[PDB]
């Protein structure tokens, strides 16, 4: 069977518990305690190909964990994610694709950018605007919501079609 290891990274509060959380149990939280990092796996088919994704969810920043460094070096994909209403998050994307540019010490690597929590109002980011960011990056801009379950397959998915193009 084949798997693919999967790494969300981003601001804080952006929502990549919640997103993880809602490809996993199918349920939104209100409240996930920020420091909780782990790996989570699931087993789903995709393209009638039937794989297993084993996915870390990144917490505190400016911190490598033994496990987050491994995922990271080991990672073939990456969900970007920023939140539609919180744009120094959006403005925070530039330095987690540098940092993983570096890490892979390549420009070409898996890679999906997240505009979650879309199901609130008044926006603060346009989708114009990470859609020319992804755009510049060569990737797919897809938006999320973890609280409506909107898009949720959707980037997880196509991270992993972005894969296998690879
Ligand atoms: N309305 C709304 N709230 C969300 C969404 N995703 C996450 N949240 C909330 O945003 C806060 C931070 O989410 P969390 O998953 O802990 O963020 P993380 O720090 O990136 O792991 C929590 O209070 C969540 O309930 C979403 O799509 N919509
Ligand atoms: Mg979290």
């Amino acid at each position: 069977m084949t798997e693919y290891k999967l790494v969300v990274v981003g601001a804080g509060g952006v929502g990549k518990s919640a997103l993880t959380i809602q490809l996993i149990q199918n349920h939104f939280v209100d409240e996930y305690d920020p420091t909780i990092e782990d790996s989570y796996r699931k087993q789903v088919v995709i393209d009638g190909e039937t794989c297993l994704l084993d996915i870390l969810d990144t917490g505190g920043q400016e911190e490598y964990s033994a496990m987050r460094d491994q995922y990271m070096r080991t990672g073939e994909g990456f969900l970007c994610v920023f939140a539609i209403n919180n744009t120094k998050s959006f403005e925070d994307i530039h330095q987690y694709r540098e940092q993983i540019k570096r890490v892979k010490d390549s420009d070409d690597v898996p890679m999906v950018l997240v505009g979650n929590k879309c199901d609130l109002a008044a926006r603060t980011v346009e989708s114009r605007q990470a859609q020319d960011l992804a755009r510049s990056y060569g990737i797919p801009y897809i938006e999320t919501s973890a609280k409506t379950r909107q898009g949720v397959e959707d980037a997880f998915y196509t991270l992993v079609r972005e894969i296998r193009q690879h």
